[PDB]
């Protein structure tokens, strides 16, 4: 047990709540200072309001100088000559969101969904068949990469050796030099093909709208750089929203009567698992000016950490029961895909997912057993995720 505030490890992701309600009921702006790196401090917003107005004021909370509390990071990941999209503030955000968003509409969801469903069910009967077994590595793995290779639109014939590099930069990101290597020399193929070829996936859109036309290197980088945000975008979270609800689940057989009685909740369910796993727990914005709230003043040029995790989580928004499942909530204005500008342009694809694993867990495998004790959580402290779950199915 500890209340005291500190950046999440593998160790510590297990229960950071009594923490964040610590923060949000005593100091709701509340400044860092490493001892070991005072000059490193930056500040943390807990509450659901404070969070919920920084988050869309990009004004004062900007993205340009990256999304973690380490000051150097932008040369630490040699992205600060060109920033990717989420680390764009608006106007330069605003055309290439506006272009590649041509690919993020419910026909992308839509035609994607019988394919998860497919492998959805293939590798929960497989555990079925088996009493259990190794549900990260065999779903909730697996699963989002191919989802997010659709909306690249990246053939299926290509998505095992994409899955491969994925698993590297996912693994790196939480150096994968010949899985970033592969990956880009392949989306310069594929780009290439989408200027004779185009279909209705994000990068077509691009490719269409002439960006990387007539010798702009440019262009077609920021194609590339789009590509390793999908990717780091679109996989672990998901695996934490996946893995992160089956304890949630487990532990509350009222929860999912609910659901086997009326399968028909379960679009209502998926909005309460992503408030309470919120995979994405914590990101950064850099102030550009002073800003005041409540009676503490953020100095310009520091980082604040936005905890999307407490906000989701803060009594203040969600009533004394905010710690606890209740799939009949119908959650408003959840923090899990931020707010504002950077709403994640895959919450669709993502609710998608929860609600299509969900659907089946509950058909196929309605007797299971979750220990939560033994979760194994990835380290890093932004995204909360498990690489494994104990699964066992009678
Ligand atoms: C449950 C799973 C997911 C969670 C919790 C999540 C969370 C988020 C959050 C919090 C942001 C905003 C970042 C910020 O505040 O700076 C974001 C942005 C983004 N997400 Fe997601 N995401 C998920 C799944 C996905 C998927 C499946 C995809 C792709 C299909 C995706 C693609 C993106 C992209 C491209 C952005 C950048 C948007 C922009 O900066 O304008 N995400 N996501």
């Amino acid at each position: 047990m500890s209340h005291e505030f500190q950046l999440a490890t593998a160790e510590t992701w297990p229960n950071p709540w009594p923490m964040y309600r610590a923060l949000r009921d005593h100091d709701p702006v509340h400044h860092v200072v490493p001892p070991q790196r005072p000059e490193y401090d930056y500040y943390v917003l807990s509450r659901h309001a404070d969070v919920w107005s920084a988050a869309r004021d990009h004004q004062t909370f900007s993205s340009a100088q990256g999304l973690t509390v380490n000051y150097g990071e932008l040369e630490m990941i040699g992205l600060h000559d060109t920033p990717p999209m989420v680390m764009q503030d608006p106007p330069v955000h605003t055309e290439f969101r506006k272009l590649v968003s041509r690919g993020f509409t419910p026909r992308q969801v839509e035609t994607v969904e019988p394919t998860v469903r497919k492998f959805v069910v293939e590798r929960l009967e497989k555990l079925r068949a088996n009493g259990g077994g190794d549900i990260v590595t065999e779903l909730f793995k697996p699963l989002p990469s191919m989802v997010v290779a659709h909306y690249l639109g990246v053939p299926e014939e290509d998505w095992t050796q994409f899955d491969g590099w994925t698993q590297a930069i996912v693994a790196a990101n939480a150096g994968a030099l010949d899985a970033v290597g592969s990956m880009m020399a392949y989306f310069t193929g594929l780009i290439e093909r989408r200027r004779t070829e185009p279909a209705d996936d994000a990068i077509s859109h691009l490719v269409a709208a002439g960006v990387g036309a007539d010798g702009d290197t440019a262009g077609t980088l920021s194609i590339l750089a789009f590509t390793f945000t999908m990717v780091t975008a679109g996989n672990d979270t998901v695996t934490g929203m996946l893995g992160g609800s089956m304890p949630l689940l487990h532990r509350r057989p009222d929860q999912r009567r609910l659901l086997l009685d009326d399968p028909e909740g379960i679009p209502d369910a998926v909005e309460e698992l992503l408030r309470l796993t919120s995979p994405v727990q914590g990101l950064a914005r850099t102030t550009t000016r002073d800003v005041t709230i409540g009676d503490t003043t953020i100095p310009a040029g520091r980082r604040v950490l936005l905890l999307y995790g407490s906000a989701n989580r803060d009594e203040r928004q969600y009533g004394p029961d905010a710690a606890e499942l209740d799939v009949t909530r119908c959650p408003r204005n959840i923090l899990t895909f931020s707010h504002g500008a950077h709403h994640c342009l895959g919450a669709a694809a993502a609710r998608m997912q929860c609600r299509v694993a969900l659907t089946e867990l509950l058909a196929r495998c309605p007797d299971f057993e979750v220990a939560e004790s033994r979760i194994v959580w990835s380290g890093g402290s932004y995204v909360r995720r498990p690489l494994s779950v104990p699964f066992r199915v009678t």
